[PDB]
């Protein structure tokens, strides 16, 4: 087919989002257990402007926050800032919590968002961690506090919530220690993200997936060290490879090598000229190896 | 926010997912009611030649079966043909069993999927049919039985299942009709496809997306009048675009045309001429109208 970026599956989720409002503030909220975490700004007067957040915390009638899964309510206890996530202790736990456990994503790993629209899951989709700490989701008006999720081993983990969108188009988020990705702040503010670092890692997986669907214009005799490519690396925003390791598995349903590719790289860092690889027209470090030996002919 | 192909939620989906066995044979299949769907070719003893599915049909005996969710199996109390999908009674209703609904989908309309690996969800993504009745639906082994579906209004509908790739790659599937899409068949004998045809919508689609993306190169103040591009498409392999009326939206909000777009067409069609267009190489029909809006500012 192609490569085509999926989604692992959401049914564990969607029980756990939720309604939260605060205002003229509609949002989405996550719900594990007698918990329901969500993006602060919400209590914010007006996010159309610098936040003053503690202020707006000292005037927060518990009593206005308005929660809901579908039109069934729920009563607020308690609420604690946590970084640039809220807390909201409710009167309710949740019957479909999901047993899961909690992360952060570092740059170049992918993994799942479940936009939301006042409660409501809207759609899914996998996405991958930037250099700089930011996502190219596709979040608008309403999807704040949409879940980013991943799945190890039986193991749902819980990573991503979705707060702001940078000047340029970025989607800023945080972990759910209260981290925003990239140290980026609720700000309504010009902040910048700062040249983004293409991850080597998975631009080699792509290239290895692009043979497996049989595809190879891009590859030729001649080849680069790890020691050659990491230099180039350093000068046109490449990561660096620490070890060829990785790659062996495909290096050997392909018979090719890393080395063969890191060449590849370099060539075409410029542009595809006129041909195309998986039907894209420049290079893409959106899947890891994981996701093509998972995808591809594989587990 | 660029564009992306998303998928709707898996979890209403996510339950009514089975195991089926018969044989050296396992697979995936749905479990509606007390019911379950699933490929008949399930049934066929060797499924890498040519199949007699009444020789088969005629020595089956239930006992031989094997359905479950989980590790808790099912009692087979019935089996039997509806076409190309195996329909299976079983002693337990799906307690978990969605209102639902069943529909076929159409050229050029795009759906959701949940690739399953013997009897687990393993990812969500979506797809768009193709001209001649098939989907680039990033299947593997193990993975028949891998149902489609779509939500409009609230009502889930079930309209895909999985069965085959044909020797090009694609992949054939049927509705719940037992209906083989594209008139295909559950042979492992050599079908063709034919030259595909390209979603004239879908592509025109696409180009208001890359200009909400901020995309303008392939700007040029030309346009082709209706008539003039449904000839040009009309033997170009493009489908009749039969009414620009679905585009107010996406127009008004651009302050392009459809019409300037079409000439965008009938240029870009000779290939990107080395550029790119949302990252892709060349022109993507996979992308509806209906998509685009619900994606990009607006519903
Ligand atoms: C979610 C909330 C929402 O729907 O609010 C309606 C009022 C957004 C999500 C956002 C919508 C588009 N894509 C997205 O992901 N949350 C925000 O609106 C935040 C709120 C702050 C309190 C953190 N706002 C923004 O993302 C906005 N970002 C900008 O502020 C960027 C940094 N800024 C500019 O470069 C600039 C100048 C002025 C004035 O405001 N921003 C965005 C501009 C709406
Ligand atoms: C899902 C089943 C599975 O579990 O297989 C276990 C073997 C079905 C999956 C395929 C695999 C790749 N993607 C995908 O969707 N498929 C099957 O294996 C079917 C079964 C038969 C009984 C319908 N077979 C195929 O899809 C084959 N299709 C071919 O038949 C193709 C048209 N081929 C030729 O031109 C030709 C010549 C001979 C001999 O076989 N095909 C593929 C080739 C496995």
């Amino acid at each position: 087919s192609g490569l085509r970026k999926m989604a692992q599956p959401s049914g564990l989720v969607e029980p756990c989002i939720v309604r939260v409002s605060y205002g003229n503030n509609v949002l989405n909220g996550l719900w594990l257990g007698d918990e329901v975490i969500c993006p602060r700004h919400v209590i914010a007067s007006d996010t159309t402007r610098v936040i003053n957040y503690e202020n707006e915390m000292s005037s927060v009638r518990l009593h206005n926050f308005s929660v809901s899964k579908n039109n069934v309510f729920l009563g607020v206890v308690s609420a604690r800032y946590k970084g640039v996530n809220l807390v909201l202790k409710v009167n309710q736990v949740n019957p479909n919590t999901p047993e899961h456990k909690f992360k952060s994503i570092k740059a170049g790993e992918s993994f799942n968002i479940l936009a939301c629209y006042e409660g409501c899951p809207g759609s899914v989709y996998g996405v991958n961690m930037r250099s700089q700490g930011t996502i190219k989701g596709s979040f608008i008006a309403g999807t704040c506090g949409s879940v980013g999720y991943v799945l190890e081993n039986g193991i749902l983990y819980f990573v991503y919530m979705h707060h702001l969108e940078l000047g340029n188009g970025s989607h800023v988020g945080s972990n759910f220690e209260g981290e925003m990705y990239g140290g980026y702040e609720d700000q309504p503010s010009m902040q910048l993200e700062g040249t983004n670092v293409m991850s080597s890692d998975n631009v080699v997986a792509f290239l290895y997936a692009a043979l497996i669907n049989g595809e190879r214009w891009f590859v030729t005799n001649t080849s680069m060290s790890l020691e050659s490519y990491n230099t180039w690396a350093k000068t046109n925003s490449f990561t660096e490879l620490s070890s060829t390791d990785a790659f062996s598995m495909l290096a050997a349903k392909t018979g090719q090598s890393v080395e063969k590719l890191l060449d590849s790289i370099v060539r075409l860092n410029k542009g595809f000229g006129g041909r195309t690889i998986l039907s894209y027209g420049s290079l893409c470090d959106e899947f890891t190896p994981t996701e093509v030996i998972r995808q591809m002919y594989g587990v």
